[PDB]
């Protein structure tokens, strides 16, 4: 993706790099027959290291033997370098070197050999015959002593991104299974040592693994489908699927913050009808008539009652690719929108109404102050009292908007870095309500040090205040687009067309304001270009549309004043400001494109986020689901969903070919 | 393409055109009876041709014979008159003529015979037998003596373009292998004459004349890579793929001249791994586990170390096609970007800094000039001490100018005339950063002469210069786009609606000045369209939206004064200045379309020209790349490049059908 990594030492080198002595020839040239496959050159090899163990003081020939066979910048040993390197006779010098192991007392030694360098750790040779898909040297090798739960923990073997190494999950039965091999996957939980309850450096098991290395989009071979059905099915208990990594996630709940909608569909729709593995299924279908079908969910570590559950991953942990798919999944589907018409439509609703009675009194308040010198009071809550009759508007505003600031201050400091790179993350109206409540308080307190510059803050409370009811404007469909598209254009569009703007209004402004002369000869002001600011401020009407091109200058050189004026429109308003209305034009019609899209993601923050300000004896009232036994000795929470399908019915019916 | 050559005699006719005598007809009854396949008047004629031989002078009879078998306008033989024309019965007269042949000691010249033609010369009857596809009587003449090295040079097989001739190769090796006839290539590669380094008249041999004839796209079914494999790996040296033509190129360089990016990314990626051909390769893959691997790749004849290499040939040289296609292959995608980390973010960044300080210093001096008649020096270098500090920034400006002047000029001496018609081909920068530093020490020179005209090159070297910051914008890819579409519309756009526009401009400019009386009273100036000049500045007001319909005009034949400017407003502000606006937003359009393939080639021209500017015990210091022992006796320069590939590799392993 970005880069190519690097690594400090090569795993196998058949590439000689640049810059009859007994000790150096038996070491050498063993590694390069048992790679090319010389057969009977090696058994001549042989035979000639045991020559030099015979002239050798006793009781330590094993150790001896084995520095002969190991290399020692790495722990790659005689039988790791025939497998990487597969030849057509690499049968028989596994034979070869099995039995000169075993002609000693250091078999044990020889197979369960590990790598000793900081990047491979920890690889055996059952890793090496597994990837290498040889099927037949990997049930020799358990048939000699291989142990099956070697990890292999190392910066190769577990990287910090997706590239820059291969993740597989760390266990020979993980890489058998990672690699579509279900014969050797089949060949493992058979044999008595395996322990498939196990986990890894980063605390996944077999479950987590496969889920890591899924497709995040359905295409047509989907081989990890089939091997979560696989090893699932076999193991026929809860432990692998309830069980947590050193993050706190259970295998569900890892593929909803990868993002995997293939994954999550399956594991929240499994229905197994054989009676030892009934208990299993997350769903319960008990009767269906034609179309319709009634059925019971599973719920458990899906709603929103603990913490990290798989409503919520889903909904705040934007990045995520495929957050609208996985929101209309169907146990997900019906719980939202329970919530709405249970509680939400009616706290939604006076939001609202106690935000546009803040506005209207706000403004009248404030439109409607003393406009003396005589009579100067601020107009807030009848700090100078004149006795009129419901005054409790003014002490609303106070009131309001000091609760405002709090919460709205809180959640500013709550906020993930990641928040900050989403219009869906609703960032910028947690910061735009913020600074509005706090011009409101500031005005407030600079009376009370009676400054006379809170008219310059109470103003701008005015405006952002009615500016920021265009957030209510969500609750319906078809004006949801509007505050939307008023932010992908002045972000992906106005911010760029600025820098390019500001050279040329640069340029000719110092340009313009050089060819002049000062013409105030008794306070006249003929040059409206006479200064630097003056002559911004005429180059800015003259884009828009409101200037003049008044030929008629009082200063040297008329002509180039007339040739740098006449240039600047065409540069600015004919060419670029006609190319960002097509700029603009792009936008919008991409968020029409996706109107719906955008809609239903930002109805379920507000769903997920009314729901943390209830009481707690509230929401235990609002809990839908109820206790219910699926099978023996097993009880759970489930919702009953009714579901007509017309569409899917009738194809069902009509390709049954009745002949 | 752009038109049908012209020929000035045809190759063979059997259509005659419009304006018992044995001399008459002997010669011309043979060419009409060999070409339909009469075979038993052909014997009764050959015996004729022997009669009039026996009376004739000796020692002169075979000088004689082939007077009456070959034409005298052009070198066309009976043989060749034979093969143009197949007939289901040329396998016999085949054997007749050269059994007539035989008879005479003139055998080695009827069978090695030459058109004398100006535009067909050095064809023989071995090019007309492959052509024809007569696998067969190919045999037969290579056992009769033909020559199997004749070249076949000539206007038609050596034409100036791609059209208006056929060229192939020249040899009758290369007519066979670019007609995709392999049985043929396989006979004469087994002769012992065959010389396989052989030259044409452009240099060229068998593997450059393939690459001239290969296709520029990739398609279904490509011979020319099934032919350069096949010959290479029987030739098992290197004298084919090291040897330069006469404009000095390889094989690998003219693919890269001419733009075929298929035959490139075969040549820089191949890997034998059979023993006796391993040392042909350009690739040695050494491990891979998974999906990650480790190779080096050959960078012999690529890298930016010698003249005319594969990178510098695809970068500079546009009007080739698939310039975006080729610089994303694997040992140029990694050479570009290490040459940005390594020394080339850093002189980017400088060259930003050292003029964005250049402006600055040029502004603030021009801008506070002193504005009196009794102060009037030029603002620069303190020409006139008065003895402030700091005045280095006034020498910065001469100093800094006349650089860019030198370096500028010398870079517009070196363009190539193809240079000029491309946008991606940096030719508009380099003439108007010239141009700015022009005009500045213009204006330093002409205070020296005192004319008091510097002011008017002053102004405009400011304008300009701000104008100039719009380069810096490539380093960035979201701004990289806006520099070049304000180029394509103000080519393609503005420049073809400024011809219709002056049409209108001329038309109603004084036809509007005609129709007026002269005001000027005591000077007063009512009539705003009083001269030509005055008349086109106020229908430019206009279009654009400035100006008025003043309809009170002091002249005569007021309703035709209205007539005339309501229908340029419909013709100029309805009609014409939004259909531009429409042809802009095409324009604007393709470029966003293709963001990423033109910020990619700006790019990598800045590279490979900070690199030009760095001193040579510097440029050895970045050299990337080592010696490395790929085979026996054979050393070479070599990348190492990691390669992780994830969706290669689990589609792989996907389709494997472990069942
Ligand atoms: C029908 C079936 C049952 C329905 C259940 C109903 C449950 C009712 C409540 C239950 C508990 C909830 C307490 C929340 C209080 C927080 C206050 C607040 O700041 O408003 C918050 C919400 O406001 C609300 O959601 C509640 C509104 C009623 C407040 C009750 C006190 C005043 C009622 C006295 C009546 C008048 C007295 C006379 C007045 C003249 C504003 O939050 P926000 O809109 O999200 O902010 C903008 C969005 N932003 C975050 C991006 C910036
Ligand atoms: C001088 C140097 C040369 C010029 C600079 C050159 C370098 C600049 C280039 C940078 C990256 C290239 C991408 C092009 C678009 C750039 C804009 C951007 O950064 O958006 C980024 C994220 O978008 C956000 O940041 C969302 C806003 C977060 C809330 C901020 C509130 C501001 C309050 C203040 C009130 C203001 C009121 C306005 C309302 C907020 C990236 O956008 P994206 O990659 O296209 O991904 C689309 C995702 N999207 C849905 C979020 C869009
Ligand atoms: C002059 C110019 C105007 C000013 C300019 C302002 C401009 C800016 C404003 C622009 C637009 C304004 C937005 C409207 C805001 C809310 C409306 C809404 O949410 O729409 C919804 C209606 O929902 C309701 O109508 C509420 C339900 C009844 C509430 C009854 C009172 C509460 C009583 C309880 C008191 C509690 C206890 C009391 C306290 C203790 C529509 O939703 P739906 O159709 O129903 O279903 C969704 C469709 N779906 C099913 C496909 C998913
Ligand atoms: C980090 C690892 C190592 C990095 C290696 C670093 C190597 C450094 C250098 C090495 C040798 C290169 C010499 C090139 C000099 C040419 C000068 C020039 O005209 O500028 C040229 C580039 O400018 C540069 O690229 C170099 C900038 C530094 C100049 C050094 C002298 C002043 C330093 C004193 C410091 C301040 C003293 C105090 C001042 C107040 C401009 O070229 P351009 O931008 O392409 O032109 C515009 C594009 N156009 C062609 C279309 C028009
Ligand atoms: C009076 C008679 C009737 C009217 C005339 C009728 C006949 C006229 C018709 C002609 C051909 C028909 C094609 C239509 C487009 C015409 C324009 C053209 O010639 O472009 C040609 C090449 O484009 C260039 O020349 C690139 C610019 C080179 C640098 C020049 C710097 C000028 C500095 C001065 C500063 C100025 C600042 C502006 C920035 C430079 C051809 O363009 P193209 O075929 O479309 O190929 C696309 C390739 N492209 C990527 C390069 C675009
Ligand atoms: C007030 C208004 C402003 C004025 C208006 C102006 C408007 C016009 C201007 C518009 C935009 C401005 C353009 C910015 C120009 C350079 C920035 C750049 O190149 O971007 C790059 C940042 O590269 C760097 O930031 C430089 C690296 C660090 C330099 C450290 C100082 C040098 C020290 C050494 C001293 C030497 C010795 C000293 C002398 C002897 C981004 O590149 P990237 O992301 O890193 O990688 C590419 C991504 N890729 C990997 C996919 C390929
Ligand atoms: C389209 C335009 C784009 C924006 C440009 C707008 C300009 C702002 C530029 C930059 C903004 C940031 C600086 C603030 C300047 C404003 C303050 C001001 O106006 O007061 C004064 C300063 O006026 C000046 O003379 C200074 C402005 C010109 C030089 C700017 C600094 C150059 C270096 C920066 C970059 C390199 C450093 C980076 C190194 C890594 C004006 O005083 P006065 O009017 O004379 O009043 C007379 C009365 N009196 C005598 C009593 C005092
Ligand atoms: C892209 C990010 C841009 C940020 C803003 C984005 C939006 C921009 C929108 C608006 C901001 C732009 C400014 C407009 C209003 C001027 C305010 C002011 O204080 O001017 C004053 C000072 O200013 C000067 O003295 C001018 C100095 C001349 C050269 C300025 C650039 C040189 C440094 C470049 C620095 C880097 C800039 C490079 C930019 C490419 C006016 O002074 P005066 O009239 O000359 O004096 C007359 C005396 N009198 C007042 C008593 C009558
Ligand atoms: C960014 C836009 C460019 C900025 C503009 C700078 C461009 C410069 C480039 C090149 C200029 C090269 C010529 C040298 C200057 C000579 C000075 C001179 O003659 O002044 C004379 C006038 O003359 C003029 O009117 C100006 C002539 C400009 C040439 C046309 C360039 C087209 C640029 C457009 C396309 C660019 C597209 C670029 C796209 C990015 C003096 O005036 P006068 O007649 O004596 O008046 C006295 C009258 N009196 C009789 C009453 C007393
Ligand atoms: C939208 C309009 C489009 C452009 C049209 C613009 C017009 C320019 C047209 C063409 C430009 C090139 C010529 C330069 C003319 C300008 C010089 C000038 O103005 O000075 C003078 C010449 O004014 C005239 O009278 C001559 C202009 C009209 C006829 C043009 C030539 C026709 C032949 C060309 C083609 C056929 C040949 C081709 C054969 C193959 C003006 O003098 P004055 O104002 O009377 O001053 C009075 C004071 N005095 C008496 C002391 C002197
Ligand atoms: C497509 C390429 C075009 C090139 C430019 C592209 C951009 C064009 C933009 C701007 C250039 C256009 C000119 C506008 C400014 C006029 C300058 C001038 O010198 O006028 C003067 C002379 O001119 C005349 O005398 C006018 C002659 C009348 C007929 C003109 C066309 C006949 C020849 C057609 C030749 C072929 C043209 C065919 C064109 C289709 C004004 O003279 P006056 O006012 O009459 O005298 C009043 C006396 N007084 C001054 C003392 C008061
Ligand atoms: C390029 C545009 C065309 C240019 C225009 C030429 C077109 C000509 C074609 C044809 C004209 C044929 C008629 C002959 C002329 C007679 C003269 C006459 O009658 O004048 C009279 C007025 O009369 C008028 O107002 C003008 C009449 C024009 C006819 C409408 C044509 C529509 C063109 C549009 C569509 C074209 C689309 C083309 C698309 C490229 C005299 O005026 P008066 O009333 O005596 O005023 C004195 C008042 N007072 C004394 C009472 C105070």
């Amino acid at each position: 993706k970005t880069s190519p990594p690097i690594f400090s030492k090569p795993m196998d080198s058949n590439i000689r790099q640049c810059l009859r002595q007994k000790k150096k020839r038996l070491k050498k040239r063993i590694f390069a027959a048992v790679s090319e496959g010389c057969v009977e050159e090696l058994r001549e090899l042989l035979q000639d290291l045991q020559d030099l163990c015979r002239r050798r003081r006793g009781l330590d020939v094993p150790d001896f033997l084995m520095h002969k066979l190991t290399a020692s910048d790495t722990g790659k040993t005689c039988l790791m370098k025939a497998l990487l390197n597969i030849n057509p006779n690499t049968k028989e010098i596994v034979r070869i070197l099995l039995a000169f192991a075993e002609e000693n007392d250091i078999l044990d030694r020889f197979i369960n050999a590990e790598y000793t360098e900081e990047a491979y750790e920890g690889q055996t040779a059952l890793n090496i015959a597994i990837e290498r898909r040889q099927g037949d040297i990997t049930a020799v090798l358990i048939a000699a002593g291989a142990d099956v739960n070697a990890h292999a923990k190392g910066v190769f073997f577990n990287p910090k991104y997706q590239h820059e190494g291969f993740y597989f999950g760390e266990t020979p039965l993980a890489l058998a299974a990672c690699t579509n091999q279900p014969e050797i996957v089949q060949l493992l939980m058979e044999n008595e040592q395996t322990d498939i309850t196990s986990q890894d450096s980063r605390g996944n098991n077999i479950l987590h693994a496969l889920v890591t290395v899924a497709e995040d989009f359905k295409t047509q071979n989907d081989f990890v489908k089939r091997m979560y059905d696989m090893i699932l099915l076999r193991s026929g208990n809860w432990e692998l699927e309830t069980m947590r990594n050193n993050d706190g996630l259970t295998p569900l709940q890892l593929a909803a913050k990868m993002g995997k909608a293939e994954i999550l569909k399956y594991i929240l729709s499994r229905e197994i009808k054989e009676k030892p593995l009934r208990s299993l299924s997350r769903k319960f279908t008990d009767w269906a008539y034609g179309p319709v079908s009634s059925s019971l969910y599973d719920l458990t570590n899906v709603d929103t009652t603990t913490d990290n559950s798989v409503l919520e991953i889903i909904v705040y942990n934007t990045n995520i690719d495929n957050r609208h798919e996985m929101l209309t999944l169907e146990p997900l589907h019906t719980l939202l929108h329970t919530k709405w018409k249970k509680f939400a439509k009616y706290m939604f609703f006076l939001s609202f109404c106690f935000y546009f009675f803040y506005n209207i009194t706000l403004t009248l308040v404030s439109y409607y102050r003393p406009r003396e010198d005589e009579d100067l009071p601020h107009p807030l809550a009848l700090t100078h009292k004149m006795s009129w009759l419901q005054l409790l508007g003014r002490m609303f505003v106070l009131i309001w908007a000091t609760c405002i600031s709090v919460k709205e201050g809180i959640a500013i400091f709550l906020l993930r870095p990641s928040d900050l790179q989403s219009i869906l993350s609703d960032a910028w109206f947690h910061f735009v309500f913020f600074v509005q409540a706090v011009l409101v308080i500031l005005s407030v307190f600079l009376y009370l040090f009676a400054y006379k510059e809170y008219l310059a803050c109470l103003v701008l409370a005015m405006a952002l205040g009615w500016a920021n009811m265009l957030y209510y404007t969500r609750g319906f469909q078809s004006m949801g687009m509007y505050s939307v598209m008023i932010q992908k254009v002045i972000l992906h569009d106005v911010l760029k067309f600025l820098f390019v703007y500001i050279l040329f209004l640069l340029g000719f402004g110092v340009a313009l304001a050089s060819l002049i002369e000062k013409c105030s000869k008794d306070k006249k002001d003929c040059s409206s270009y006479g200064s630097f600011s003056d002559a911004v401020l005429e180059l800015f009407k003259l884009t828009i549309g409101l200037g003049d091109l008044n030929i008629q200058q009082n200063s040297t050189y008329p002509i180039l004043f007339l040739f740098l004026l006449i240039t600047y429109v065409i540069l600015t308003f004919v060419l670029l400001l006609n190319m960002l209305i097509a700029l603009m034009g792009e936008t919008v019609e991409n968020v029409s494109k996706e109107s719906e899209r955008i809609w239903r993601l930002q109805r379920a923050r507000t769903i997920l986020e009314f729901e943390k300000m209830l009481p707690e004896w509230l929401r235990s009232r609002f809990r839908m689901g109820e206790l219910c036994k699926v099978a023996d000795e097993d009880f759970r929470l489930c919702l009953r969903i009714n579901e007509v399908k017309w569409t899917e019915w009738k194809t069902h019916v009509s390709f049954l070919n009745e002949d």
